[PDB]
């Protein structure tokens, strides 16, 4: 029983992280096999930070240019390549602690867990989403970029965010492991704005069917709705169209509890037109939209 | 910039956790050095859950008696003794992953980062307090039990909690790792009911404090008060007293954003007389109360 955000143990993730120096500018840097990953932005200077030609910096810059170290271990550079908005340098040794590892891109409301590092060093970790406008709400100071989210399938580590950089908002933008920034930014100092945020509607139906389960169960209503007459009601709240894909996905979730997914989205439909009164939810004055159907089930069931 | 619910590294913790059969039930046990700790319910069968007898259990029991194993690894068993509610299980090989470790006995208030496990397999990891009537609102299955909370210094692990069992609210009571339940709770199946909790005022403050940190700042208002009067107010809305000793944790957040304590007492006063109007702090419509100053600090300082 109880409902939690939960993060996956961060203990395989804790022996990839390095430490990448290139002249004043330190931040954190992905150890995997006999290749170190980190943010191509450790080659600006404090000049170059509005608008700097990667391309220029990275010609006039050598393998010894670069400092790598995993604790009071100094890492040889064999090779460097630029990927994107990636940094890849090539090492003399291979780390003995990868795991079994992929790189995936993530869709919008995919959730993951970030573990936070300052000097190739974790402080702790936490689950988060990948929003519809492509920013996460997510805790990084300065030199936190480098820092990776990931999920764990049996013993594969999934890598799936590297940290970039923070917006004027006070959220947070970066990129997949080739390199490829989640969402339209660029790595500079300019006018940078996400978009509107809408909510995650399949991840919000998920986190009510894990409240019945959990045992609040007041907002179930005693109407049903169609997905056309829903999805109405979903863009005048900024809820992000549900899917046949997404009623798909919900559908164990819909069996074990005995409540079909169009009861629920009615059910749903009266939150949003009538509010909470001041009531809870699994301790939440809020709707929760940052835990997916494999969260809920995940949690919910107890897979290791 | 941002503020989440984050818990320490669980690396560390991940090599420490073991399985612990005995007949048929089965459940998760912690191995520091050459001592294996799990809860004394192991020596449970499905008849004496009622009311059982431990001291006439564990003497019609061996060192043989007792199944351990750390992945596809069996260890031997060399002694047992019974310490109050726990099982401390002498083995053969010490473990070669042992960290720094110290047991401490943590207060009211006071938080952690809890790793589920299941088989002596880790599930995941999120943070929670030690509520003011000795449970924790945790998310634990069946078999969850021998799973530990922990805080890390620097590279120390301070073990504060084992979990043992669920109570009919749905919220989970535990001991230290000396054997000693958090709280007045027995380990059997019995009318074991918590009492009224009350919300952790010197967590609520620091958690403002916070806000005011990372630009959130409506709720200030323009007025203060005394210890008296908003002690007062606070036994009211079933609020812990604020005490010289809390006012003194908070004057390094009092110092930082120049607001006097009494300031924040004041506004927190406010907000406990009028409610939110539907509005957010740091992204929660409730008053949260599961950070601690240090906690605070730490997230906003970016201590590793
Ligand atoms: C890497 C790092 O920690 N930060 C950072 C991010 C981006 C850059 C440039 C791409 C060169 C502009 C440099 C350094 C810092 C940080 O100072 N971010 C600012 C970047 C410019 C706009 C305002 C934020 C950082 C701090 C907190 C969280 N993430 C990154
Ligand atoms: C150890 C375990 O997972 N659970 C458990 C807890 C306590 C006991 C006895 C002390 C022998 C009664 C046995 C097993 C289970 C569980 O079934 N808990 C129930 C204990 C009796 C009252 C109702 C709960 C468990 C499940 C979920 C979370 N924690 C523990």
């Amino acid at each position: 029983s109880g409902f939690r955000k939960m993060a996956f143990p961060s203990g395989k993730v804790e022996g990839c992280m390095v430490q990448v120096t290139c002249g004043t500018t330190t931040l954190n840097g992905l150890w995997l096999d006999d290749v170190v990953y980190c943010p191509r932005h450790v080659i600006c200077t404090s000049e170059d930070m509005l608008n700097p030609n990667y391309e220029d910096l990275l010609i006039r810059k050598s393998n010894h240019n670069f400092l790598v170290q995993a604790g009071n271990v100094q890492l040889r550079v064999i090779g460097h390549s630029m990927q994107n908005c990636v940094l890849k340098l090539k090492v003399d040794t291979a780390n003995p602690k990868t795991p079994k590892y992929k790189f995936v891109r993530i869709q919008p409301g995919q959730t993951f867990s970030v573990l936070a590092c300052y000097n190739g060093s974790p402080s702790g970790v936490y689950q988060c989403a990948m929003r519809p406008n492509f920013t996460i709400k997510g805790s990084f100071l300065n030199g936190s970029c480098g820092s990776v989210g990931f999920n764990i399938d049996y013993d594969c580590v999934s890598f799936c965010y590297m940290h970039h950089m923070e917006l004027p908002t006070g959220v947070h933008a970066g990129t997949d492991l080739e390199g490829n920034f989640y969402g339209p930014f660029v790595d500079r100092q300019t006018a940078q704005a996400a978009g509107t945020d809408t909510t995650i509607t399949v991840n919000v139906l998920a986190w009510l069917y894990a409240a019945v389960i959990n045992g609040d169960r007041w907002f179930l209503n005693r109407f049903t709705t169609t997905l056309n007459d829903f999805n109405l009601v979903a863009m005048k709240y900024n809820y992000e169209p549900l899917t046949q894909d997404h009623v798909d996905i919900l559908g164990p979730l819909s069996a074990q509890t005995g409540i079909a997914v169009l009861d629920m989205c009615a059910s749903l439909k009266e939150l949003l037109q009538n509010g909470m009164n001041g009531r809870t939810i699994l301790g939440s004055a809020l709707l929760e939209d940052e835990f997916t159907p494999f969260d809920v089930v995940r949690q919910c069931s107890g897979v290791t």
